[PDB]
Formats: C-alpha cells, structure tokens, sequence
C-alpha cells in the first residue's frame, strides 16, 4: 500500500486491545481508500511497551499502545495516574488526562519531547490480584511473590500491601505462574482471561487498586507524512476504536465473574479497608519525592468528582 504501517502491542490476538487495534486497522484501510494498511505485530513481538514508545519516538513503529500512567517514565509526576486507589474510575482517568492543566500538559510534552501524537483514550479495566492461594484478607498478602510489570507504581502496590514483588515482562507471566516461581500476578480481569491466567491461577481477589487507561499513539514521523484527509481518516477512526474498546472493557466486568467460576477459579472480595490503609505512606513518599508539581497534579486529581 502507499503507507504499509504497522501496530504494536503486548497484548495476543484474544485481547480486547487486538480486537479494537483490529477495528482501527480495517476503518483506516477502508476510510483511507486502501492507501493505508495497518498490520499488527501482537504479543511483544517488537519488544515491550517501553521499546515500543521509543521505536514511535525514532520513527520506525506507526502505532503504539500506552497508559497514561506510563509517562512516569518521563514525568515523575504522572505516576498520580496508578497511585494506587487515587483515581476512583474511568470518568476520573478522562477528565484527569483531558480536563486537568496537569495532563493537557503532558499530552503537549509526549508530543515536544517523545515525538508522539495522541489520537484517543480508552478504558483499559481495573486491575484485580490472581493468586495460587486465597487472598481473604490484607494478611494473606504477606510475603506472597507477586509478579508485577516494571513499573513503580506496580511495584509499590506490591511492597505497601506486604508482598513481595518480582517485576518481569508480561510474557514471562504466564510461565513464571504455571511453574509457581511466583505465587500471582495482577492486572485486569480481560487480561487474565486473555492471557489465560486462570488456567494456571485458582484463586481470584478484587484489589481493585490501580485503574488502566489505553492510549492510541501516532509517531510523528508517520502522522506528518499523511496529508490531512488522511490524518483525519486517523483520529477519527482511533476514536470510534476507542470507543468500542471501552465497551469491551465494561461488558467483560459485568460477565467475567462467571466465566471464571465456570473455569473454577475461586473469587474472594477481602476488606479493601486496610489496602486502602496501606498506601498513605507511599502517598507521602510520592509527594516528597515530585514536590510541588506532583502536589499539585495530586490536588488536580483529587479535585474530579467520580460521579458522570
Ligand atoms: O505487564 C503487564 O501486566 C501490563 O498490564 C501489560 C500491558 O500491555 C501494559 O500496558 C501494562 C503497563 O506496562 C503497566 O500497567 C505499567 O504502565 O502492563
């Protein structure tokens, strides 16, 4: 095609995410009159998230996925989007990164500084705790070998509860559980289904405590060569995916209890209470490391009323 671009994602060819980038993929192509055609390359087969945003920086990836969240790479600061427990649901994740002078900020900065363009925002499902024993309470947290992402705000939400965290790539995951070198993992219910978690995970815990978005990103590079009726074919058809995407994410809240049941996983629903406890002292340490411009991000944040 006159533009043979390409999609990268951690995510396989059963997740929510690959069927929205799906849907994108063929909206471009049938919109942009076969002038674009859009492949994706799923399962980290081009490296992780991170080497995916610099591959958007440097030009030679077209489309990427990344949460907010994951600017805290870059930005300190904006770790506020996975402080656990901080951003109570999705409503609060659109207005912070649309609606807030803290993320029209960044969205201005991932443009200047990281060469990318974001075309739309998706909700990406909270995360919950699998484990191969039962999570009641707080307590059963102690010292259990939770695999996380390699994120600090991941890794806190481990270290604050009482677990004991081993940060490791996504696609290691699904080995690491199955051969009980960790005792869990967590992420949101579609990826647990997804990646199938719950063939190698019985019991099943809602943590509730960091909330996922999913952002559409465009390399510069890429976006720049298209002229504007193509760009437009663009954006639009990222929103109408994000759209769709979000649905995706809400149904499977409302179903997938009984899928995992069906699949004999056990559901626990300990006291949120003292997780919830458990995180202001990390609040504190956010605050003295980021100083007033994580303060201030925090009062922006805090300052959203969840209710639509
Ligand atoms: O490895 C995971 O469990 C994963 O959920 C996979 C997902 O494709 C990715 O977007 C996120 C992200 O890297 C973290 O949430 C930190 O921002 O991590």
């Amino acid at each position: 095609a006159d533009y043979d671009l390409k999609f990268g994602m951690n995510n396989g060819t059963s997740s929510n995410e690959y069927k929205a980038a799906e849907m994108f993929a063929k909206e471009v192509k049938e919109k942009s009159q076969g002038k674009i055609e859009i492949s994706l390359y799923p399962s980290s087969q081009l490296g992780d998230d991170r080497a995916m945003l610099k591959q958007l920086k440097d030009g030679s990836l077209d489309f990427t996925f990344a949460e907010s969240a994951r600017f805290q790479l870059f930005y300190p600061e904006a770790a506020v989007f996975a402080l656990p427990y901080v951003i109570s649901n999705y409503n609060v994740a659109q207005k912070a990164l649309f609606d807030t002078e803290f993320g029209k900020d960044l969205i201005k900065k991932m443009d200047k500084d990281l060469g990318v363009t974001l075309l739309s925002q998706a909700y990406n499902g909270t995360r919950q705790t699998t484990s191969n024993r039962a999570i009641n309470s707080i307590a059963d947290m102690k010292g259990l070998k939770l695999r996380v992402p390699n994120a600090a705000t991941n890794l806190a939400y481990a270290k604050y509860v009482g677990a004991s965290p081993t940060p490791m790539a996504f696609s290691e995951v699904y080995l690491a559980l199955q051969t009980n070198a960790v005792d869990g993992q967590e992420n949101p219910l579609a990826a647990v289904q997804a990646q199938k978690f719950y063939e190698v995970q019985k019991f099943l815990a809602m943590t509730n405590h960091i909330l996922n978005d999913q952002l559409y990103l465009v390399s510069n590079e890429t976006y720049k060569e298209l002229p504007e009726d193509l760009q437009k074919v663009v954006k639009d058809a990222a929103e109408n995916a994000a759209k769709y995407h979000t649905k995706l994410f809400v149904d499977g809240e409302k179903d997938l209890v009984t899928f995992f049941e069906k699949q004999g996983v056990k559901i626990t629903h300990p006291d949120l209470v003292p997780f919830k406890e458990s995180m202001k002292p990390y609040y504190a340490e956010f605050v003295k490391q980021t100083g007033q411009k994580g303060e201030s991000a925090l009062k922006q944040i805090e300052a959203i009323n969840p209710h639509h």
